[PDB]
């Protein structure tokens, strides 16, 4: 089990001012896995108020359990986790509703705190006194909103460790189901909560959260256009840390924001979405992109079952490790399906 620790710096908070935190299982290993939880976001008073009543664990630590069980890539059992079962394991709950980008406290002017970027920094700082100072590799992983969080924060963790005097820790990122397209939608609605497209919702969110993006991406798109850096294919080329990208070609969250819930028009729309996603990954050398309609994530216990070209994700991640010690005989790291319809890969989740 992973044991809860609330942050000693109680000024770094969840949305409602309760302290943020992390769950830890030590492996007395020089590998550290820090995993970012997902769970959408909120971007104004009214839809944050709604989220506070029916998704409170995503806005508050007041009700968190004292322990959690690690699953999938967070499992310590080699049967379930062929990749990193003997690593030090950290699960960081998502309680900031800001795609891990915020840097704003609750105050007389702000009903909620949005501190996702500062939560990650404070977790890292507090872990350095519990053994992270001796690490050889720190893998910042995440699913869904947490996968986009990896892309927004992995270079900031690398910079933080460099400035604290730990240049020998290699920082890497693993972004699962956080690689979205700002594409044409299947049906169109002007921007309330359910009609607001991600580009418009994220533009408003950044202002509401005091959201922060990677500096080299911010310098490209400049003031008012930071929303671009929340889209993987736009932020990835600006990053210096090695990042492995896991993305379903037909991700259920992407289709939902595209107002898709089969005749010829919709068939062509779905096939073109798969082709577009494949295109954005052509020059991403470490990636795993199966042709499935899914919302399943890498902390699920049966994560080893899906294969691309006969290679599982735990194997691809191991080959990635070897590549960071020129391609490796029988140990591939770039695995993108080419077939054009959901479940044309037989290993897709059932
Ligand atoms: C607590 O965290 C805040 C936000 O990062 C920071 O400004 C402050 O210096 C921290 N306090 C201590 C004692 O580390
Ligand atoms: C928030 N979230 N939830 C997911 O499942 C994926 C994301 N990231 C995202 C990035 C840009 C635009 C829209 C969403």
């Amino acid at each position: 089990d992973l044991r809860l620790h609330l942050l000693l710096n109680t000024s770094v908070t969840c949305n409602d001012g309760s302290p943020a935190g992390y769950y830890l299982k030590e492996s007395r290993s020089r590998r550290w896995l820090l995993f970012l939880e997902g769970g959408w976001y909120c971007f104004n008073r009214e839809n944050c108020d709604s989220r506070y009543d029916t998704m409170r664990r995503l806005m508050s630590s007041r009700d968190w359990p004292r322990t959690r069980t690690g699953t999938g890539i967070l499992s310590s059992q080699p049967e379930e986790n062929p990749y990193w079962w003997n690593a030090n394991m950290v699960f960081i709950p998502y309680c900031s509703s800001d795609v891990w980008s915020g840097a704003s406290s609750k105050s007389e002017k702000n009903e909620y705190a949005f501190m996702g970027a500062l939560i990650i920094q404070e977790v890292v700082r507090e872990l350095l006194g519990r053994g992270l100072s001796g690490a050889k590799v720190l893998l910042l992983a995440g699913s869904s909103a947490g996968g986009t969080g990896v892309l927004l924060n992995v270079d900031r963790v690398a910079e933080q460790l460099e400035k604290l005097g730990y240049p020998a820790i290699q920082v890497r990122g693993l972004a699962d189901s956080g690689w979205f397209l700002d594409n044409k939608q299947y049906r169109h609605t002007d921007c309330d909560t359910i009609t607001c497209a991600p580009t418009e919702a994220i533009r408003r969110g950044i202002r509401y959260w005091n959201g922060v993006v990677p500096e080299r991406c911010r310098r490209q798109f400049q003031e008012g256009e930071e929303w671009n850096c929340f889209f993987g294919y736009k932020v990835y080329p600006t990053l210096r840390s090695p990042v492995f990208v896991v993305q379903w070609l037909f991700d259920e969250a992407q289709l939902t924001v595209d107002n898709v819930h089969v005749q010829e028009g919709l068939r062509l729309y779905i096939q073109n979405l798969g082709r577009e996603l494949r295109h954005t990954l052509k020059d991403v050398p470490a990636s795993f992109a199966p042709a499935c309609l899914s919302h399943e994530i890498i902390i699920r216990s049966h994560w080893t079952d899906v294969q691309v070209k006969g290679t599982s994700l735990p194997r691809a991640l191991h080959c990635w490790d070897r590549s960071l010690h020129t391609p490796l005989k029988g140990c591939p790291v770039h695995l993108v399906d080419s077939c054009p319809w959901p479940h044309c890969n037989p290993s897709c989740p059932t």
